[PDB]
């Protein structure tokens, strides 16, 4: 029983103004479970247009922070209430495991609490004094929101990434467009009456689902929206930037990447090799932070990989609502044969399947595929620089940690890295020549609300959460008094 | 009694790899005075290499903001010393009046002792923690340079708008290419003699100076540089960013603008004229931020008129570096064509030009206009939309303060706006209304390096200056370390 729901703007349920609708395809049984609306640039002038007089109204943007914050807690609220549906929801359509789709809805509460506790800060921010060197002249800062945002969310994490989004917007005291992805849309469509529910003003926050081209683009695009968070593939968001551009719209981007775990030999082989499949195919391998290129040093090389190989042997392939299910399906069939292309390419190129490469045996159904092993890799071919977004592993060694530096900063990425090292003086000093936006030590892939997340190079730019997130659906306005009543004296009257 | 230079790069003076030069003009006698080197594409990659060797070496990006600061200082010192030099190049070169040139390599001065206490305290926010909720991962947050930086900066303010890119980025670590406006370019040139008596490492700081496709254009699309600092045109910066997202790197924007100033019927009107003068009439009225649309209140109207054009008359249009000088020549033909195509535009368009309009006749050579005030003004005409960048206002009349607000607000610009009342609750009504990064209360365009300056809308967005101006040179690298020595316990062995 998958629910049924229009587009969610100004408050209501509307249907597309082309009425087109696009289905709904759970990725365990191949084939289709119900339907989504599909908006087209119509709709987005609609909903736009609800989000502006939204912004205008004395009911939401003009208010405080501390204001907001009831929303967003009673959002939070909301969500837990309902925590069994949502993961429900999620576990189909997304196609990840039920234990990870529990541990997704419970972090969206947690950012909305989160958030909302920011947007009590913002208040304590307002009017702070800045110090002029003349008396004359007095000074501060107000931090007021942008203005209607437009927020593109991928489908890993379907209402959690949406959220990473959503709560500093409204935290900040904005109004959205929120379009998720065709992929995985059933529980951003939920979350429109979760909003009716506590009484989000109506307007506030538009949903609009549909295809990147139909829906997505001419948010981008729209004259009236002020600013754009995207989060996708670094290809779609050189395309969104571009859009963005010809208005000089302001965008904040993060693009996934190819990174990198350094296994020094000094580790706990066993509790390194967890964190590593984890960094690999946990989401089921479609992680944007994916730690898909496993640096390994030479002299336990040879024992890492083995003890890796079997782990991922005790991996448990099955459907996602399956108890001690450890791995679910691909997102689409698109994606599955993305993936498997990868890694025919891979063994053409000249690579080794040290494991998997197939779908699973005892699953004739499904977008489902066995966690990857790639060794015999040299660093020109595609899987060593392309994302694959699926649960492949590549492994390459190295003899110390010039090689290692080099060999991990040789992507055009730059979003996330893992170092492992009994050392922490090593620990500390590859961190810093590391070329990312994040380093996990002695571990790999978690993700805590309260720090900033974001990439540099190809991985885009922007820091989303922790005390940087509500700071991206700000206008710093500078206000400067002159308080003498004196004449400026510069000209002569 | 102009320096003759070539391009500075890697610590010594090149010559452009193509050899071209090209003039510099006094806007004051169209006179041809000298010449600038005019770089290519080719010397460009020649200083993104240098830069980029710069960077990697152990001597600037990651050595302490204290230490980075000593040069800052040193850099503030020997501008102060070399005071007369530079304040004689940035008048014949620019056509402000010698008065304002003054004012302005004061504050370079100023702009540097300022980011050197910035580098300073980056050193006291490195490793800053971020609390988390599980005892089992510590986080923190380290403040690293981005790597090298295309620094792109106007000529309305050469030296100064170059060292409000220049010395953030420095401050920050990072290690840069400069390319100032082609118009005027004198100073920022002198200012490589600067880096190399303080000892700034070589590459650290490179000035190509050139035409803007054939310098700028190559710097923002070059793979090996960072980020991007634009200042300029709204329309150059559309293309600036587009370019930028092939690569999707990370730009901030200032355009300029179409900056209101609001003057309520309960003010001095002798101060106010003045600072209507000055927001619109200073720099020769080639500010960004200029306030060159008045909007004053229909009663006192009649009289801030023609109290205005006394005052105006009263300004003294004459050689820069004639005693007493408070407006001289716009800096180009082009500029001046444009201008009075703008003034010769309005009038078609049946609005009044009460004052000015035309060319000074005791000035027979220069690019010499006229303080140029225009009344009789329809919202529809181009001269209320358009940024002329000439010494000429646009005045029109209001009756309530919704419909100032309206009118103030009535632009796709959003840089700066000013507000005239000694009603102060109202004055404070109207800042919190204002769809600008910029108000200024009872003053019109005092600029100090201590407060965040941007615009929103057309007019560009980030923020430069104050604690902000570094921030947009840092990677934030999250650093967050499972301290457990325990399994994750996710998977089963
Ligand atoms: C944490 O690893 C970041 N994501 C979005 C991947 C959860
Ligand atoms: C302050 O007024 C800003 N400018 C750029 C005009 C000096
Ligand atoms: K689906
Ligand atoms: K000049």
């Amino acid at each position: 029983p998958i629910p049924a729901r229009q587009l969610f703007i100004d408050g209501e349920w509307r249907e597309p103004i082309k009425k087109n609708r696009i289905p709904v395809i759970n990725p365990s049984t191949e084939e289709i479970i119900g339907d989504i609306p599909a908006a087209t640039a119509e709709d987005v002038e609609v909903a736009v247009v609800a989000a502006r007089r939204a912004f205008r109204r004395n009911n939401w943007s003009a208010t405080s922070g501390a204001h907001r914050a009831t929303y967003l807690r009673a959002i939070a609220a909301k969500i837990t209430e309902k925590k069994d549906h949502f993961v429900k929801l999620e576990t189909i359509d997304s196609g990840k495991p039920f234990d990870e789709a529990v541990l997704d809805i419970d972090d969206v509460a947690s950012c909305f609490e989160y958030f909302a506790g920011q947007a009590e800060a913002l208040d304590g921010k307002q009017k702070a004094p800045v110090t002029l060197p003349m008396e004359r002249f007095k000074s501060h800062v107000l931090r007021q929101p942008l203005g209607v945002v437009g927020l593109i969310s991928p489908w890993n994490y379907p209402l959690l990434m949406a959220t990473w989004k959503i709560a500093p917007a409204l935290a900040a005291g904005c109004t959205a467009v929120l379009k998720p992805s065709e992929l995985a849309s059933v529980t951003c469509l939920e979350f429109g009456e979760v909003c009716n529910e506590v009484g989000l003003p109506p307007g506030v926050l538009n949903i609009l689902t549909g295809l990147g081209p139909d829906a997505g683009a001419p948010l981008v695009s729209h004259p009236d929206v002020d600013k754009i968070a995207f989060t996708g593939s670094s290809a779609t968001g050189s395309k969104v930037m571009a859009s963005a551009a010809q208005l000089v719209k302001p965008v904040t981007l993060e693009l996934g990447g190819k990174s990198p775990i350094v296994v020094f030999e000094d580790v706990d082989i066993d509790k390194v090799v967890e964190w590593t499949i984890f960094g690999c195919f946990w989401t089921n391998g479609q992680i944007c932070s994916a730690t898909s290129r496993l640096l390994v040093h030479e002299s336990i090389a040879a024992e890492f990989v083995d003890k890796l190989v079997k782990w991922t042997k005790n991996i448990k392939i099955s459907d996602p609502f399956e108890e001690g299910c450890r791995l679910g399906p691909v997102i689409s069939k698109g994606q599955y044969d993305k993936i498997m292309k990868f890694i025919s390419t891979a063994k053409s190129e000249g690579a080794t399947i040290l494991y998997g490469g197939s779908r699973p045996e005892h699953l004739k159904k499904g977008y489902y595929i066995e966690p990857t092993i790639v060794t015999d890799i040299s660093t020109s071919m595609q899987i060593w620089k392309e994302e694959v977004f699926g649960p492949v592993l590549c492994v390459k060694t190295f003899s110390s940690e010039d090689e290692a530096i080099a060999l991990a900063n040789d992507t055009e990425y730059g979003l996330a890295a893992a170092v492992f090292s009994n050392d922490l003086e090593r620990c500390e000093r590859i961190t810093k020549a590391l070329e990312v936006g994040a380093v996990w030590v002695n571990c790999s892939q978690p993700c805590f609300v309260q720090a900033p997340w974001g990439g540099i190079k190809r991985s885009g730019f922007g820091r989303e959460l922790g005390e940087w997130g509500i700071q991206n659906y700000l206008n710093i306005k500078q206000v400067t008094q002159d308080i003498s009543d004196e004449p400026w004296g510069w000209y002569k009257s």
